[PDB]
């Protein structure tokens, strides 16, 4: 899996593949990685198991109404209730904050809001690193093509993309 | 990786991704393996190391000139040879015969002269199998189909294509 | 195991083999992998224990009346009902849809309604998938001849068939 | 895998199944487990890898001619040259004994010359015995329905079979 | 262990061995591992622990009262009870059915009504198989002489005997 | 640790050693390992944590006043309550039977009433049933000198003995 | 596997069971594991693979006729030839002396010239030494009901005997 | 450690890093992994232990000389010397060609002359991509940034550097 | 990771990195892993997940109000409420005491209130400690300097420093 | 961890070390292993965890009070809760006996009141045995010189003391 | 094993017990590890296999005869012979030296002369330093009393002893 | 074990401890791990097994020799005579360089000829690193006073010093 988080000039991107591996063998490749949430002005992208993460989304989805909508509170509000057999990691982002909320129930501010996790992470990281750092491309155009740099070299991550963009000031 | 080999109508075909493998990564997306050999009317595809299988070759091209090039003997012969270490699979065709060369030097011939060796292997099986006893599809075209689906179930096979034909009688 | 399901001009079929086994060992041939379920309109079909899958059925059926008939309804519903980890596949369709239901308690909507789950799934895919392409055959042609290979590929699929076959508009 | 030796009535047959497992998919289901050796008076079935078994054959063979075709010796013979890095089990007869030839370099001569070895060899023995102490079969008949059965049984034996046979007095 | 029913006749037998092992010792040579139940109309052996089994029979024994001394319907409510693992195998046989009760709470109905269950179950299965097949031996005769065959090759069976018998038309 | 019981002409007695072992070091040499129970006219021996075992102790010595004093039904009884987290052995008797109850909660009759659990229990049994067969010594005298034997050969028992009789009919 | 030697009033035997045992599965049931040598005057028993032993036979026979025929200076000898890749025991006896050889060429005199060895060894140790100290029996008669026992414990023992006597002085 | 070539506009440079780590401490952080050969036309980096890649540089620097300078039958003829106990990668170009020389001796050309060998070579691989199709830079920026990139991901590669650049044609 | 305490003439500091580690890349590096609690006379740093640490902080900064903002004391009580699923060790310091709280629930005094937790916590244990012994550096400077050579030599510490101190008497 | 106790001539002492490691290293050096309770008239030593060990210190304690003062009482009751995934020895002594209380809640009496526990117990067990034995030191001589000679030998025991005394009659 | 020496007063000892063990069992109590060598001025002790370590012996004894008698030169020479490698330690002692030669071939000069080799080796090692530093015992009684404790401690040390002394000025 | 070297002003040294450990035992604590060679101009410490470095000691002191007692060249023609590796780690140093030569045939040059290998190296790396870059101290009292540090952390590092000092301009 592959979720990637670029942010610039007033807008924010998740992008993830669609690759679902068991063994050595695809058992789907479409697979919807990243949704919109709370009225869709909220954006979340997710790495591991379907129900795991699924899990994971209505139970953060639940403590943004519970916090007003407020990103930051409602994703360390849910740091405490995780604090219990799930494995995932989700990849959070608004208008304001983009955070990345693991399975031991850490929350996790990324240096740039630079957001690359999954096993193909770390490649889509370098790509969009270079990217941001020596071109003038979109958020968008960033995490697009960072993500299909991670598809070609992880095994586990392929080419099937879900786009969400959110733009603000 | 993935090697068919189908033959059918005076034809057969040895076809081979290009995925080399290092951990979860792709060291590269190019690899050739399938070539010609004896003034080009013997057709040869490996799986495993690029070295092993290289040695393979030219202990192998060499039983070629060395027992006439008649294409069963050679491989027998050869049989002897690594009867030390090697870890490779080779997939060898001529007008005559098509035959598999294995690791331990045995010396295999496969059921209705198809071959399908390597991670996707049986996949390429399954499909060319299928395709064989179904259509009336050519030797290459039922290669190159079973490639690609082996490629898309196999996480250790690409879509990257060598291919190798032989028309005869 | 392996269970398969094509859908194809107003018909939808599943498959399944017959084999059980323990370690090393069969212990039985003839097992029902595959059943009709809510007056006959629904065909399902498992792969795991047979305790765990039977759960699944009576908790699947119930959902099914419970929710008017309504195929999809029913397991998503259920999808939260598990979500108690169970460890068995279902694969499910009628005449409007066809899915997958899962462990986790994911549900699962398959590619062209391709189902093909179980050790032997893979290799059922490979087959199904070609025969689908290249093929003007039947679904329970593709699904009886997928099944077929799958058991000739797969040590722990075997050559007994259940099958259940729907025809409709 | 299996391999079963019966001798009845001055007979006495060797029968092998086909499969050649590659973790837990079937490479080729003809494979040819079962020869004749020594002008045709003596015969041989092997059990485990395709090379190691056929180094024997050879190694055997040969010993046969350097001790006149005597049976015994040259198997006793063989124990010491092997007495280095072959994994495979050999069950080797004519019309005076039945031995079995193993990887360490033993030697074993069976209970009443019923030879069961491979993966699904003690299924084999198990029907084996049976019909030998409670029917009145032949000892080619006996063999080929304990090899059905092991087949049945084992996940790793097929029902392709090889036979041979060997009458004298 | 190793437990063995055979139906033939209007005949219903079984059998078990005695052997309780510790690590490679052996504690105890002369567990009963066979009773009557139900007023002396229902027989059952047991596979695995002297405690989860015994916990089974009353458990079972129980269901037969609370369900009129109908045999299939006591062990399909006893599945839904179990449904911890206990881990025992059970095999229950009346004039009218056979059936094995596992330990995931499964109910399984042997494809000829022959059930071999136990360390040395697959030994007992090839020999009751083939005399099942190949001569006439009674119901008694075939479950004594299968389980004699497994004491013989199992390890962890020995050659103390409980048998049941059932007549009736 | 062994536990050593044996039954002869209306006597029955319990003998254990006192070594207590951790590691490679000897912490105890004196421990007492066999006691009298419910009014003196029930002997026990134990095998284990002194902790684990204490436990089993008031844990059956409940169930003997819950049980009028019935040894075996006792026994029984608690085979249930420990169907968690105890590893040791009891070894029980009485004027009527002799029992060991195991950790995961069996009870089982030894084949002459000879009892011979924990680590040092196989070489007690071998001497035990020597002196049995071949002595006319008493109860008390064979189980005494079978534990001196035991203590000699295993690392693990000592030459501190506890021995508890019970006379009766 | 399990061999013994007792001493006792002129007289020295070796008795030795019969299994070989392939994983849990019984391969022979009938092994001589016990023979006479150098003119009928040594006695030896050996536990182990067959041919390793096999080895120490020759190579043991060689010492003695290379060494007068003196027991305990041949022993000597080959504890130097074997100080190389052989795993097996072997238990040695004449009018003079009893000794064990082991596989990394050590020589040991056992306490009371009692021999136990195989992975049955420690029982008929505990059953010889047993009768030894507490019956006038014969050696024959020790040694013999002392294997019994131990084939009774030893899943790995059987109940075949082989057995030399050596009488003299 | 990293090792990165890029070849672009009549240049081409290797770069590396200089960490050698030693379990999870630094031993040294200034180690020369990349140098000049062949009178200063010939640049080369490794990875590995010091020892083995020396080794390789002299055996390689060898056929250099011995083979006019031509770089990559020089390449070649060192997979045949080396077809033995070294481990360590080379990379080695020219004003010709770039390639990859293995431990097994393999010869490798990388797909667009782009090499990224070592812990963090698959980190670089990802940046230098993207670079290059999404920028104008030079050759010797695009390895500069991809080997920083690379040590802020990979815990085994610094942010020292070595670089050597070839201007040509 | 690394975290450093240093006391020296009325000053005491606590210093931590800001590394991240995910397998061997590098997630994060600017991580805060030092703060200031009640009122800002109380200063804390801690190692290991950022979340079970965080629940640490406010289950500690809840006992130092609860009482008094007694340093000890507060820590000492938390030790019983954490004797339970967490991994973090917290180094806390005021004026009056420094201590480690660990996971299990200890509570620690440091030898000359020097405090170094984490990875690489000996390695600035040991520059802290010359540094103390034989220099007239300040807490600030000392403590500053370790963490600088701790993140040279340990791969999970980097070079972000986050520094609190507090001057008192 | 070393921690001794001798009583002698109506004294009773108990001695520790001060070393506490984590992997190879020293964590700290002056541990306070040694207390007084009770109104100082009950020692304490611990060996294990900081944690676990001061939970029992209370628990201990406690009972010491609810339990008048009485030493056998107070350490019995506590070997309930430790009887809780924990892991601590307690060495308790006063004027009357002297006990051990262990992590799975057993009491234990030593031999001669001499208790030695901890990595390095056996040793200073050895050494104290000997000084009891054959010199006529006090107590306190006794247990500081054993306490030095298990700090020369236990790579995980120290030099540095901590004795509590205790006179009476 | 346990082999202790000391030296005062112009004597020097060394005492060895005489167990010799097989995974748990015990095969012999009454070893000799203790022998005079040189025309008894200078005495050896053993620990490990009863082979390699008289291979040593003869080995040493040899350098002994060869270097005049020097002990500390036979010892130096043998190091080098030495460097199979096979698996003993060897104490050995005159009237000038003592020393230990291992099985890398090294050879150790002990602190104080005290040499305490075996499992029970620092166990007896403790006992001697307590008395040889609080006593005014001989050699030969601190040897032997150091010996006693190491076999009360030493699961795999008795109390059978070999003892040989060595008096001079 | 740790081994530290300093060079500063003319002045370089090594210096090493003197424990010796077996397990968690320390078997000589004045190992000698520091020495002089070619004529008392080139210093030497060692890490590992006393045999492998004292291999390495003359295999060394040869090249030296052989090599006119040029320092780095006599260490890497070593390099190619390593590269059957002896597991240890070599200090060595002159008045112009000082390398470190290790078990894999590497040589490496330390980063301010600053060397700390052993178990014990990275805590005396820390401290003299503090002591270099913050005091005026000598080369022999940093590297004494790191080696007290590195003994009083590391577990297998004690205080007993070996120093060898090398005066030059």
């Amino acid at each position: 899996t592959t979720i990637v988080s670029v942010r610039r000039n007033g807008h924010v991107v998740i992008a993830g593949d669609g690759q679902a591996t068991l063994g050595n063998t695809v058992m789907k490749g479409n697979v919807k990685k990243v949704r919109r949430l709370y009225n869709d002005k909220v954006i979340a992208g997710f790495a591991g198991g379907t129900a795991d993460a699924f899990t994971l989304f209505e139970l953060f989805e639940r403590k943004l109404e519970m916090h007003q909508g407020h990103l930051v509170k409602a994703a360390v509000e849910l740091a405490k209730d995780w604090r219990r057999k799930l494995e995932a990691l989700l990849a959070v982002a608004d208008e304001t904050a983009s955070l990345i909320i693991t399975g031991n129930g850490d929350v996790v501010q990324p240096e740039n809001d630079l957001i690359a996790i999954g096993s193909g992470g770390p490649y889509a990281q370098a790509a969009a690193r270079a990217l941001l750092e020596n071109t003038e491309l979109s958020a968008r155009e960033i995490a697009e093509k960072a993500l299909d740099i991670a598809g070609d070299i992880c095994i586990y991550t392929n080419h099937f993309h879900t786009i969400e963009e959110l733009s603000y000031k």
